[PDB]
Order: C-alpha cells, then sequence, then structure tokens
C-alpha cells in the first residue's frame, strides 16, 4: 500500500506528462479569448459591459493577470503543479513522473523523474537514490552488503579478493554511482530565475506597475532599483552559504586498489563497494574516503569528526576471528570499522585470501558504503537539504499583514464612499483605492528573522564559534535550563598524579594513621609503590608511540606514564633498565598482548601482558603472564575475590576533598611462561575480569578552569538555571558544584549504601521507598544530588516528575541516562542547552535544543593555519577551551530576538503612516508630487541603512525578550502610536481646511500644483516617519543606546535638522526643490508645536508600555530565593565600590 517505504516521506503519487496545449493555462483562456474578442468587435455589445476605451484596459489587465496567476500557481505549489500539468497514472508500466511530499519540517516536496535501465526503476529525491522493488511493490532506499537481513558470515569478508570482472564493475558503477558529494553551486542567473517567481517578488513588480500607471516616472525606477539590489544581495548570501557547505567535502587523492588480480592506482572518487583497498597514513586536509572494514593489520585512528574526542583509537583486524561459522555483529566487531571523515594516524602490522602485499605496505580493508550513504555523508545530506528552514511556520507574519490590511481596507472603503458621494470619475477613484490598499503591505515582513540570523552567525564566527543548523539560533534566546559536564568542560585538561593511596588495606600495615571512621590517610608516591602496583600502572594503558617519536593518548595515562618513569617502546614494550631513583627499582620489561578497550558503560579497562620484573630492595622476582584492570572503585569492588575492611570509607575520604580516585586490580594467569598464542585469542572479557586481587587507588587532581566560575555566575544570575550531568563520583561532583556555586546550601545524596538519602559528612541517613513520593521538607530545605542508580529505579513511579524539578547535580550516569534526563526535561515544557566535549554526550547533544561541542584546542593551532575542521557531533562547535563561549551564544540569540522585534515594529508603523496620509490626501483630489515622494523614499532608505548598525553589550541582563509577534507589547505600542499619529494628522488637515477654504471644484486637469495642504501633510508625514525611527529603536537594555553611537544619531540629527529647516523656511531654494508653499508665522509655530507634541506622546507611550509589558518573566525553575538575590546585590555593590 505505501508507495515509498521511508520514515521521512509522507505521500507519493504516480503522474504522467501532458502536452503543452492540454495544460490548465491554455485551453480555458483560448476558449475565453475569442468570446471577449467578439464582444469587443461588436459595436452594439461594446456599449454595455465594456463602456469607454478606459475599461478595455481594465478587462485586458484582469484577464492577463488571471492567466499569469494560473501559470505561476504551478510554480508556487507542488499540489497545484500536479493538478494542472500532470495527470494521474494507473500502474507503474505507464508512469514517468512521481510527486513526492515529505514529512513536516523535512525539506520541500517536488516532482521527481523516473529513470529506467536494464527492469531497474529508480529516481532521486533530495540527492538520495530510491529504487523500486517489485517483490515488496514499493520504492525504498538502497540496500548494501552489510545491511542484509541475515547478517553475512565473516568468511565473505576474509576471503574476498575484490571485484574481478569488468561487467560487475560496470554494474556496480551503474547501481551505486561514484564516490562523490553531489553539492552543486549554481550561477547568479539560475538563482535569480528561481527567486523572481516567489509570491513576494511578483507583488512588488505589480505594485511598481500600479504606480507607473498613475504617471509616476521617478518613483518606480527608484523602487525597482532597490528591489533588484535587495534580491541580488539575497542571492549572493545564498551562494556564499552553498559554497561554505561545499567546502566540507574531501579532495580526491590517489589510492591503491586490487582490481582484476592486480594492484592499480585509482583516484579516491572512483571507489565501489566490494573493493579491496590498501590504507596508509593519511595526510593533512584528507581523511578516509569511504567506510571500510579492516581485514589485515592494525590502525591507530583519530575520530574527531564524529565525536568531540581527539584521543586515538586502536582498530584491529578480523583476521584472527573464527568467522567460518560466526555471523558478523556490530557489537563485538565495533573496533574493526573505519569511518569516512576520520584521520588514520598510524598503520602497524605487529593471509587467508592469498594475495601479495600492496606496494605501499599499508593495511588491507574492504569498502562497505560509498557516496551520501556513509555516516558523515548521511549527516551532511540531512544538514544541507532535508532540514527545517529559519522561518518554518510563517503563520504569524502572514496574519500580521492581514491585521494591517484590515485597517487599509477600512480606509479604502471610506475613501471610495466619500468619492462616490461626490460623483468623481470611477477609474481614477478605483486606482486611488487600489493604491491605498497596496501601499500598506511591508515587502520583507516574512523576512527580518532570516536576515538577522546571518548577522548573528557572522558575529559568532568572529568568536571561532561555528553553527551548522542556523534555525536553532532563536532557540538560544529562550533557554531555561543550561546543562553541563564536569571533566573537559568545567575542569582543566592537564592532571597531576598525587600518588597511590590505600596500600595498607588488608592488614598490610599495622601502625598506619587512621581517622575516626576507619579511612586510611597515608598516601604513597608512585615511585615508592609496590611492584604489583607499578606493573598494573604500566600494563593497563592505551598509549601508543608514533614513528616520529611522540606519545598520544588520554591525559591521565600520559600523566601516570610521566610520573611512573618508564619509557615506551616501538613494539608495545615498556622497560626500566637503568637503575636510579627515577626508575625507583621494579626494573624489568612489560610487553602488552591484548587490550580490552575502555567503554563508558562498563567503566573499566583491562589489559593482558607478559612481564619480567624484579624488586631491588626485597628480591621477589616475577615473570610470566599478567592481567591488569583499572576503573571506577564501585565497579572494581564487585569483582574482587575478597573486599578489604576499609574500602568504602577510604575512597570516600579521598574523594571528599575533590580528588579523583581510580581503582586498580591485578591477576596472574600463569606463574611461569607465556599463556600461549592460541589461548590469548580464546580469552573473553567476562572470564578475565573476575577473581582479581587488590592494588592501591590512583589519586589524581583535576584543576578547575579559570573561566568556569565567571561563566557560571554570568549564567546563574540572568534568569537561567545551570545543572551538572557528570559521570564521576557524587562527592567530587558535589565539591566541584559547590566551588563553582551551582549549589549553595547543604547537599543530600540519593544513593544505595537501598536508595538512602545521605549527607556529605555521612552523619544523616534516611531510608526512602521508590513508590512513595519524596518528602516535602527535603525538597523545600535541601539541595538534591540524584545518582544513576536511584534515577534508574525511579523510572515509572510518581517521583520522576518531582526529582527533575529539584535536582541540580546528577552523578554516575551512563551515556543513555544523560539523553534520558534531557528528554525528561524537554517533555515538561522547558528549553534545554547541552555543552559537552566527549563521546559520552553525543547522544545528549543531539536531543537538546542547543548543542555545543567544546573542541578543546589551543589558539596557537589556529595561528598556525572554516567548516572543514568542524565536526558533526553537535549543531554548534567552539574550537577554543574557554567556558565563556556558552554565554556568547545566549547573548547573540537574545540580540537576534530584540532586533527582530524592533524591525517588526518599525515596518508596521512606517507602512500605516503612508497609507493614512495617502487616504487623507485623496479625499480632496490632490496628490503627492513625484519629486517629493522620491525624496521621501530616498531619505527613508538612508535612515534604514544608518539604523542597521548595532553592537552588543558585554553582559547578560535579567530581562528576557518576547519571542513572538502577538504580545501585549507590540500590539499595544503599535496601536497607541498609530492613534497618536492619526489624531495629529486629522487635526492638521482640519486646521488647513479651516485656514484656506476649498472651492469644491475638481477640474479635469490633474497636473500637480503647490498647495498648503500638500506641503503640510508631506512635512508632517516625513517628521512622523523620522520620529517613528527615533523612538522605536529597541536598544536600551540589550544593545548600545541611541546617543552612545554616532553612526545613527548623527544621521537622525541631520535629517531632523533638514526637515525643520524646510519647515522654518530658512533655505528657500530647498523649499522650492520639493515645491513647498510659503507659510505664515502662526502656522509655522502651530505646526512645530504639533510635531513636538506628537513626538513626546509617542515616546511616553512607548516608554510606559516597554517598562510595563516587555519583560517576559523567568520560569519557576529559574527563580531565586531572596538570600541569593541579596548576596548578588552585596557582591555587585562591593565590586562597584572596588572598581575605583
Ligand atoms: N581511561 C580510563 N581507564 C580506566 N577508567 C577510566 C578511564 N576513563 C574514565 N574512567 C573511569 O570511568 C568512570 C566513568 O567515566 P565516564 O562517565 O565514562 O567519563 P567521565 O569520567 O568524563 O564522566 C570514571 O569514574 C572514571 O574513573
Ligand atoms: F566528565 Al563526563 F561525561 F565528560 F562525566
Ligand atoms: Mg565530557
Ligand atoms: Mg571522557
Amino acid at each position: 500500500a505505501p508507495l515509498v517505504d521511508n520514515p521521512q516521506i509522507k505521500s507519493a503519487e504516480l503522474l504522467r506528462p501532458l502536452p503543452l496545449y492540454q495544460h490548465a493555462y491554455v485551453w480555458p483562456y483560448v476558449i475565453v479569448w475569442p468570446v471577449f474578442l467578439r464582444v469587443y468587435l461588436t459595436q452594439e455589445l461594446y456599449d454595455k459591459y465594456i463602456g469607454a476605451q478606459e475599461w478595455t484596459f481594465v478587462w485586458i489587465i484582469s484577464i492577463v493577470t488571471f492567466q499569469t496567476l494560473t501559470w505561476l500557481c504551478t510554480h508556487w505549489s507542488v499540489n497545484l503543479n500536479a493538478l494542472f500539468t500532470a495527470k494521474k497514472a494507473s500502474s507503474i508500466e505507464d508512469a514517468q513522473l512521481i510527486k513526492v511530499i515529505p514529512v513536516a519540517n523535512a525539506g520541500a516536496a517536488d516532482i521527481c523523474k523516473l529513470v529506467r535501465d536494464k527492469t531497474n526503476i529508480s529516481f532521486l529525491f533530495q540527492k538520495r537514490r530510491f529504487l523500486w522493488y517489485p517483490e515488496r511493490k514499493a520504492f525504498s532506499t538502497l540496500e548494501f552488503d552489510i545491511d542484509a537481513e541475515p547478517k553475512p558470515t565473516l568468511s565473505k569478508f576474509q576471503l574476498s579478493r575484490g571485484i574481478e570482472s569488468e561487467d560487475e564493475l560496470k554494474r556496480l558503477e551503474q547501481h551505486y554511482g561514484t564516490n562523490t558529494f553531489d553539492i552543486p553551486v549554481p550561477t547568479f542567473t539560475e538563482l535569480f530565475k528561481e527567486h523572481a517567481v516567489a509570491p513576494f517578488f511578483v507583488f512588488q513588480v505589480f505594485c511598481v506597475g500600479l504606480w507607473l500607471l498613475d504617471e509616476y516616472w521617478y518613483y518606480s525606477l527608484f523602487t525597482l532599483v532597490m528591489l533588484v539590489v535587495f534580491e541580488s544581495t539575497v542571492v549572493w548570501q545564498r551562494q556564499r552559504t552553498l559554497t561554505e557547505f561545499r567546502s566540507m567535502s574531501i579532495k580526491p587523492y590517489p589510492i591503491y586498489v586490487y582490481r582484476l588480480g592486480k594492484w592499480t592506482e585509482i583516484q579516491s572518487d572512483k571507489l565501489l563497494p566490494g573493493d579491496l583497498v590498501s590504507v596508509t597514513r593519511t595526510k593533512e586536509d584528507s581523511g578516509v574516503a569511504c567506510d571500510m572494514i579492516l581485514v589485515e593489520g592494525t590502525a591507530i585512528v583519530n575520530e574527531a569528526m564524529l565525536s568531540g574526542e581527539s584521543t586515538p583509537l586502536l582498530k584491529d583486524s578480523i583476521q584472527l576471528r573464527p568467522g567460518d561459522a560466526v555471523l558478523e555483529v556490530d557489537g563485538l566487531d565495533k573496533n574493526s570499522l573505519l569511518w569516512g571523515g576520520t584521520k588514520v594516524l598510524q598503520i602497524t602490522h605487529g593471509p587467508a585470501s592469498g594475495i601479495p602485499p600492496p606496494p605501499d605496505n599499508g593495511a588491507m580493508a574492504v569498502v562497505t558504503k560509498t557516496g551520501f550513504e556513509t555516516s558523515q555523508g548521511s549527516l551532511v545530506r540531512t544538514m544541507i537539504y532535508s532540514t527545517e528552514r529559519v522561518s518554518a511556520n510563517n503563520t504569524e507574519a502572514l496574519l500580521f499583514i492581514l491585521f494591517l490590511l484590515v485597517f487599509a481596507l477600512a480606509a479604502s472603503w471610506y475613501v471610495w464612499d466619500e468619492g462616490v458621494r461626490k460623483d468623481r470619475k470611477r477609474s481614477k477613484l478605483l486606482l486611488d483605492c487600489i493604491l491605498i490598499i497596496t501601499s500598506v503591505v511591508p515587502p520583507e515582513l516574512p523576512m527580518e528573522l532570516s536576515l538577522a540570523v546571518n548577522t548573528s552567525l557572522s558575529a559568532l564566527a568572529k568568536f571561532a564559534i561555528f553553527c551548522t543548523e542556523p534555525f536553532r539560533i532563536p532557540f538560544a534566546g529562550r533557554i531555561d535550563v543550561a546543562c553541563f559536564d564536569k571533566t573537559g568542560t568545567l575542569t582543566g585538561e592537564d592532571l597531576v598524579v598525587e600518588g597511590i593511596a590505600g596500600l595498607g588495606l588488608g592488614h598490610s600495615g599495622t601502625d598506619t594513621p587512621k581517622e575516626a571512621d576507619g579511612a586510611h590517610t597515608r598516601m604513597v608516591s608512585v615511585h615508592d609503590a609496590g611492584m604489583e602496583t607499578t606493573l598494573v600502572l604500566a600494563t593497563a594503558h592505551a598509549l601508543v608511540k608514533l614513528d616520529e617519536g611522540e606519545i598520544v593518548g588520554d591525559p591521565m595515562e600520559k600523566a601516570t606514564l610521566n610520573a611512573l618513569g618508564w619509557v615506551l617502546g616501538k613494539n608495545d614494550t615498556l622497560t626500566s633498565k637503568p637503575g636510579n631513583a627515577a626508575s625507583s627499582g621494579i626494573l624489568g620489561t612489560v610487553q602488552i598482548k591484548r587490550r580490552f578497550q575502555f567503554s563508558s558503560a562498563l567503566k573499566r579497562q583491562s589489559s593482558v601482558a607478559t612481564i619480567t620484573a624484579t624488586e631491588v630492595k626485597t628480591g621477589r622476582k616475577l615473570r610470566g603472564s599478567f592481567v591488569g584492570v583499572k576503573g571506577a572503585p564501585e565497579t572494581i569492588m564487585k569483582m574482587l575475590v575478597t573486599v578489604p575492611e576499609h574500602y568504602e570509607e577510604t575512597y570516600k575520604y579521598f574523594t571528599r576533598r575533590g580528588s579523583r580516585v581510580l581503582a586498580l586490580a591485578y591477576k596472574q594467569l600463569t606463574t611461569e611462561g607465556e599463556l600461549g598464542a592460541n589461548k590469548i585469542n580464546d580469552l573473553k572479557r567476562e572470564s578475565v575480569e573476575a577473581d582479581l586481587h587488590f592494588a592501591g587507588f590512583l589519586v589524581l587532581q583535576c584543576p578547575l578552569k579559570e573561566d568556569a566560575k565567571q561563566a557560571v555566575r554570568m549564567l546563574n544570575e540572568s534568569s537561567h538555571r545551570v545543572v551538572m550531568i557528570t559521570g564521576d563520583n557524587p562527592l567530587t561532583a558535589v565539591h566541584v558544584a559547590k566551588e563553582v556555586e551551582i549549589v549553595d546550601r547543604d547537599v543530600l545524596i540519593l544513593d544505595a549504601p537501598s536508595l538512602v538519602w545521605r549527607s556529605v559528612d555521612d552523619k544523616i541517613r534516611i531510608d526512602v521507598d521508590p513508590t512513595k513520593p519524596i518528602d516535602p521538607e527535603i525538597l523545600k530545605t535541601k539541595d538534591l544530588c540524584v545518582t544513576g542508580y536511584a534515577l534508574n529505579k525511579f523510572k515509572g513511579q510518581v517521583g520522576w516528575k518531582s526529582l527533575l524539578r529539584y535536582t541540580w547535580v546528577y552523578a554516575r550516569v551512563s551515556p543513555k541516562q544523560k539523553e534520558d534526563i534531557l528528554l525528561g526535561l524537554k517533555d515538561m515544557g522547558y528549553y534545554t542547552l547541552m555543552a559537552g566535549d566527549g563521546t559520552n554526550d553525543v547522544g545528549a547533544l543531539k536531543q537538546a535544543h542547543v548543542g555545543v561541542a567544546l573542541l578543546n584546542g589551543t589558539q596557537e593551532d589556529l595561528n598556525r593555519i572554516k567548516l572543514g575542521d568542524a565536526s558533526v557531533a553537535a549543531p554548534f562547535t567552539s574550537k577554543l577551551r574557554n567556558v565563556m563561549a556558552i554565554p556568547n551564544i545566549l547573548r547573540q540569540g537574545r540580540c537576534t530576538l530584540v532586533a527582530t522585534i524592533q524591525m517588526y515594529k518599525i515596518l508596521a508603523l512606517n507602512c500605516l503612516i503612508s497609507a493614512y496620509s495617502l487616504s487623507v490626501l485623496y479625499l480632496e483630489g490632490i496628490k503627492f508630487g513625484d519629486g517629493q515622494i522620491t525624496i521621501s523614499g530616498m531619505l527613508m532608505s538612508v535612515c534604514f541603512l544608518s539604523i542597521s548598525r548595532a553592537r552588543s553589550v558585554e553582559g547578560l541582563s535579567k530581562e528576557r525578550p518576547q519571542p513572538n509577534i502577538f504580545n501585549f507589547y507590540i500590539i499595544g505600542s503599535i496601536l497607541g502610536q498609530f492613534a497618536v499619529h492619526v489624531a495629529t494628522l486629522i487635526y492638521i488637515a482640519q486646521l488647513c481646511d479651516q485656514i484656506e477654504p476649498r472651492t469644491e471644484v475638481i477640474d479635469l486637469e490633474a497636473e500637480f500644483k503647490p498647495s498648503l495642504l500638500n506641503s503640510a501633510v508631506y512635512l508632517l508625514q516625513l517628521i512622523q516617519q523620522i520620529s517613528t525611527f527615533a523612538v522605536n529603536y529597541q536598544g536600551r537594555p540589550f544593545r548600545e543606546s541611541l546617543s552612545e553611537n554616532k553612526g545613527m544619531f548623527y544621521g537622525i540629527v541631520g535629517v531632523t535638522a533638514i526637515a525643520f529647516a524646510c519647515s522654518t523656511e530658512m533655505l528657500p531654494e530647498l523649499n522650492e526643490a520639493m515645491k513647498l508653499v510659503p507659510f505664515n508665522e502662526n502656522f509655522k509655530t502651530i505646526m512645530t508645536t504639533v510635531m513636538i507634541i506628537d513626538f513626546v506622546a509617542c515616546y511616553v507611550i512607548e516608554w510606559v508600555l516597554k517598562k510595563l509589558f516587555s519583560d517576559l518573566r523567568a520560569r519557576d525553575i529559574a527563580e531565586r530565593r531572596p538570600d541569593q538575590l541579596e548576596r548578588e546585590r552585596v557582591r555587585k555593590e562591593k565590586e562597584a565600590r572596588e572598581k575605583e
């Protein structure tokens, strides 16, 4: 039943083409036209319904407008395109076009074209290839070799020899296509012809024609030029954005491919699935071209494109895997796949197919996916084409236009009534009414939200912050909860190894110092540690040495290797042959054989090695196989053969001061000799990580960043709420949150000893039940810290809705529970922001409304050298290590919202003034001069150019701007200022009528003549437009003030001075340039007083309404107790006093 089987495609229909003479805009008009021609050619029929020669133009324009509208309706809407041109088709045997309409907020619908090849029916939608499958009777996406419903056996990949037939090569090239990113940038002509059909560009040309019909030959040229240059700059912006998106692809580089039994040199854009390609060390500005699965050798890679981490990963082959009867899974073999867009740092070798090695001596891999179907390719394709636009709904600006159109319709109706009461000419009156109707619609009101976003993006890219989805910028103006991370986001990257603690557990030491609770205080340095501790520190690590001579890995592993004193070798060997205090004994060698890599959900890392070490002071020679494990103390505790007495108290005491505690464990498989080549590959993770003994805790110290406290204090006192979602110990997280002032009261930790409330000093213990609700006093008078175990056990009970509102510090959460917390906070109505820098938060970054991936990198790297280096893990990306980048996003979104509101108000108040001035001028039959209205338009354009310059303040304020148009701040201010302007204009028109009487005779001559009413109305409307620009400049509490910047203040002062000099008749040449009449002194004085009163009333109304209704209140989760407000006020007063 469904034609297209895809979650992101709603409807699809089959259509057939039709000839040109059968379209919906040919036959009805070709049957209507001869009827009108016969009516016009008939003399007796010409008198009735055609009238004079004037209404003939009206009928011709009407029929031509209907024909042009019918033609353009096929371009405006896809449904009308299918209805008019195309015709429904019965079966797939007779079909050439397909109408495809996607799901909401997933791009634009279209009419794709079927293609047939030899049987094989396919088409393209949003640069994605869909194929017709006759068995399922539906269209679906391409099916690859690794995505078969029965998972392929590993003998298919191990014994593969590449494509060996040229016919199969041609078939694969036809089926899948080349390995290129199809992102074409078109020229100016194509973009202009695509943009000159839009419904708001035809309307302005129609308005230009309407003005040209009324003998205005200087205004129409000016507005046509302005419209042309605006469309040109929009086209240039779109082309620049498309070029920036195009700059993400990888330039092709030569590679070696096994084809037809020989190693050939093929460019990187001519790769097909099933190829056997030799990989080597990649260069700068190049990555892996396509997704591959390794079959021989080992690689050391850096997957910075798909995750924010930059620590290298050790990919191994599937050569040793017994895949004769074992089906391939992606869970166990996740360490053998090379993704496209990553960099291969190192190739090491440490076959079943029976092929010679490649000439470049690289590893061998088998291609799996090519083109847009890779992970990076799919992410880029979704980013570019199928994404929500900046103004998706457009159901509020198009109603605001109708709101103005109601006023214009009322004015036009009154004009028509008062014109037909006095028996005026019907054609001129109809043209005046149409002009009044069409002179109220702002041209770019649907815009001015998609125009400020580009300026915000440029300002952000100044700060090295890049955004790939620009429709999330307004969301940053409404953030209510701002989540964070502990290690790598709020704490520094370098670590100092304090030492090894708890070596005396198990009654190893008798006179060791001990506190009241039983914790062992004494801490021993790494040099003076035991032999087993030294070997478990050396063995359980993932540090590799490049051929240049550098060491790369996790910072804590580099730190513990530097503190240990041992030296890394080329073939995964560590030795301490020199005898000195730097080696501190324990001399020997350690050679690693197999590694079980660290996983965030497992919280441990194990390693198997062959050791041969001796202790100098007490002998105790050791040799043979050995296995070392390091991880979180809670995880290691469950795997010990016997837990020592004071384990929990010791690690709790050592983590209470803010340190980081890692637990080590060791086991000896064989006492003498190696385990064996076959036995090593037969080991499993579950079997090797059991029955371990104990080694001392490694104690690290993570230093806080210099910008963490300032950024968090900026976020906290600006109607935001900041929470921490970490995976470290609850006590370390509580200490860090207390240091950065996230929590300021006593803290209670909800954790199993099941699910008890505990104090940080462990003097309060309260039992709670998962089913019963939380105690109200605990919520009222305590600060909460909810672990991962309690959050897991509170999955479906009633407590879940009350924890997420009263918890600021979540600790010990797996990467799935982070996205669980984010989804739970998003489902209650709040807006969330997440800032992470790791693979833990990748799931969480793609669920929050705003996602920042802090790519920790130095400024010197940028000085040595821009969407190429940016990743695709989060929509936002900052390339520096400063926490202050987060406020710089929430300030830019706020400025975007403020500028949008001010532009809406300015446009809506500038259109109505012109409409109701033309309405007043058309009651007496006189009209504006050509030069006067051209000068007014040029001055308004200059004012718009001058007011567009605006900067931002250096701090966040407590006032949140309104996010939408229909509030009680925009509507009320617009109506009040409109009423004031209307009252002043009506009063001055009545006074002009009183001073100079009207002859009530409108002659046939329509040549413009100078008059008092025309000059007064023109001067008043100019001054009113300038006052509207000067008053509604929304830049007092969020941007720079009006008088602080000369760029617009000088222009406003100059325009007002010129207008008042024209009013005061100081320059008669300027008065005669715009055809102004001489004034008497009393009229000049009364007009000046009227203008001053108008400006003062508008300013007072705007100020009152801004001070009353502009502030959108903070949510209930962001409200602060009076104690914190008092502390903030006291600290701010002290800072102000100590400033000078
Ligand atoms: N390279 C590593 N080797 C062993 N254990 C680690 C390593 N990295 C982190 N751990 C431990 O895993 C636990 C969970 O860490 P995780 O939540 O994955 O990241 P983070 O420590 O940034 O929150 C931590 O308590 C830490 O002690
Ligand atoms: F320190 Al983390 F997720 F990076 F808890
Ligand atoms: Mg992190
Ligand atoms: Mg990490």
